[PDB]
């Protein structure tokens, strides 16, 4: 069995949720997002891995006073986008970009309702900021940024102690991309990794210090 939907206050207006699942070898596994509130709304960055943990997310918030103005998916892998059909089937607008919706659509999963391109996207400009570091853990992957906080949410990218599951991912252009990232977020004040404890700008340096060793493993 597995634990319930957990959700924690980290910082003004900045939630973590962590939900899990059970994983053939692995057993239960943990999977990190956020709740972001602006004023009266509330936006999710990931959804948690089922149609029924979304909706407990999206209910908490609901009874606290904040419409779900919308939800942003880091990439393709259903740790990011598991709750997308049922936001979808309930009018909430999706988003992920326009490379995580092919990856989608190919897997045959339900695609995000609205789409973005390029390295950086305002889903709510001067609070919620995406940015497109490069391939590395999937070709899709990109970090959340909510600048008034200085809070980087990393995803699966952010992998300070082991590269995670290599089959989707992009060896030769991982070290490049957590690279650009170091560079860009080196003043995160937290740094959120998916499957990880929050740190700060030094999860930045070991990410980039594993791809790395990753590509030099694989020679
Ligand atoms: C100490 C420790 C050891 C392992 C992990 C871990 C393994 N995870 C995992 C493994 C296989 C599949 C998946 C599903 P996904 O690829 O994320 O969509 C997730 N997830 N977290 C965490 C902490
Ligand atoms: C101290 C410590 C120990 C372990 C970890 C850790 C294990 N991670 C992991 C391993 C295998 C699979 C996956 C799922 P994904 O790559 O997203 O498909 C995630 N990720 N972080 C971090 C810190
Ligand atoms: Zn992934
Ligand atoms: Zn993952």
């Amino acid at each position: 069995s597995l634990p319930d939907l957990k959700i924690e206050k980290l910082d003004e207006g900045v939630y973590v949720h962590t939900s899990f699942e059970e994983v053939n070898g692995w057993g239960v596994v943990p999977k990190h997002g956020l709740v972001v509130l602006v004023n009266a709304e509330a936006y999710l960055i990931d959804t948690p891995f089922t149609a029924k943990d979304t909706e407990k997310l999206v209910t908490w918030f609901v009874e606290r006073g904040y419409k779900i103005k919308g939800s942003i998916s880091s990439h393709f892998h259903s740790d990011s986008t598991g709750g997308i059909e049922w936001l979808n089937s309930r009018s909430i607008p999706t988003y992920a970009s326009e490379l995580t919706n092919e990856l989608l659509k190919k897997d045959g999963k339900v695609q995000a309702t609205n789409s973005f391109s390029g390295v950086n996207y305002w889903l709510v400009k001067n609070k919620i900021e995406v940015f497109y570091p490069g391939p590395g853990h999937t070709p899709d992957n990109v970090v959340v940024w909510l600048p008034e906080r200085k809070i980087l949410f990393g995803g699966c990218f952010i992998k300070p102690y082991g590269l995670g599951n290599l089959g989707d991912a992009n060896i030769e252009a991982w070290p490049k991309s957590a690279k650009l990232l170091k560079s860009k977020y080196g003043k995160a004040k937290l740094v959120v990794p998916s499957h990880s404890e929050v740190g700060d700008a030094s999860l930045l340096k070991l990410t980039l210090e594993q791809a790395v060793k990753g590509l030099n493993e694989s020679k």
